[PDB]
């Protein structure tokens, strides 16, 4: 269980047993301290903490665990290994479910709201580095059928200097089997597709695509794309952009004037193949990643406005290039093979 002492000047310290987040089942003693109330999801709790060891900076998602069944957003997240997704370091139970994850301060949210509000824009650097980790990150759940389902700026967290980018929140994942439906009440409203807002139970992990799109779109414009208070609404705007549906498009549910002016024609190609009523015709993660769009992002001599270099963006895995290999002799640039 867990035991609180207060040693080391004045300072409370909660230790307990926990599980590592991946690898065998090899209990630990975690102590940390400094734990603050950040956050207050729904589902529960969400905590912010200090490792007394490390000093890391932790992020504990308590949430109201069950005996009644296996917590799928746990064993999801336990089989998960990517640079781009938040690490699970351990879990443990409270009398009652507890996620330790990393902690990161910035999200895309705050970041794109921040340059909304000075009536600025995100140098597009950012915009392609951090869209192209996004797909990347998809790629990888995407390979074990894994579809997010809730993809929002917000849950897009983001280090500041280094610029790497880490999906979090997947409470809402799920692994989508050909034949089983699923709840089409599970995306955020700027960003559910079309055929959730058409109630479709037999959608594909491509929902996760359209969000994306709607993200990046959101970026280039400073304010969402398809907003709407009402369904209804959110299709009026769809349509105004992508023009009214064929009997087709529908069946498969269930540009230049849009963006300022003087935005790379790559970004705008890029959205129009993100954004299709065919869910079948939108972009794979992995052929989102090699679109032109992220051609500087294989430059050799890019870096950050920083100075710094950008992050690792070429590591791909067997994992991760599965859905098409070869796409690789686009996506592992030449410089990169020496």
């Amino acid at each position: 269980s867990m035991k609180v002492s207060r040693d080391k000047d004045g300072s409370k310290v909660t230790t307990v047993v926990a599980t590592p987040g991946q690898g065998p089942d090899r209990p630990q003693e975690v102590s940390y301290t400094d734990t603050k109330v950040i956050g207050n999801g729904s589902f529960g709790v969400v905590y912010q903490a200090k490792l007394c060891d490390s000093g890391e900076l932790v992020a504990i998602k308590k949430v109201l665990q069950d005996k009644r069944f296996k917590n799928r957003e746990l064993q999801i997240m336990r089989k998960l290994d990517h640079c781009n997704i938040v690490r699970l370091r351990y879990f443990f139970y409270s009398s009652y479910l507890n996620l330790v994850l990393d902690y990161v301060p910035e999200t895309v949210y705050r970041v794109a709201r921040h340059y909304s509000r000075a009536k600025q824009t995100l140098p597009v650097i950012y915009v392609k580095l951090y869209m192209y980790q996004l797909f990347r990150s998809l790629a990888y759940i995407h390979s074990f059928g894994i579809c997010h389902r809730d993809i929002k700026p917000q849950n897009l967290l983001l280090d500041p200097d280094t610029a790497v980018l880490k999906l979090c929140d997947f409470g809402s994942a799920k692994q989508l089997v050909r034949g089983e439906p699923n709840v089409s009440y599970i995306c955020s409203r700027y960003y559910r597709a079309p055929e959730l807002i058409f109630g479709a139970t037999d959608y594909t992990s491509s929902i996760d695509v359209w969000s994306a799109g709607c993200v990046l779109a959101e970026l280039l414009l400073g304010q969402p794309i398809f907003p709407g208070d009402s369904g209804v609404d959110q299709l009026v705007e769809i349509i105004k952009v992508l023009g009214t549906p064929t009997r087709e498009q529908i069946r498969e549910m269930n540009w230049t004037k849009v963006f300022r002016p003087r935005t790379p024609p790559e970004a705008i190609a890029l959205c129009s193949r993100l954004l299709e009523y065919t869910p079948t015709a939108r972009l794979t993660p992995l052929e989102a990643c090699a679109h032109s769009f992220f051609d500087e992002l294989r430059d050799p001599n890019v870096k950050l406005p920083n100075g710094r270099d950008t992050p690792a963006l070429f590591n791909f895995t067997t994992q991760e290039l599965s859905s098409n290999p070869p796409l690789a002799t686009i996506l592992i640039p030449p410089h990169a093979r020496i």
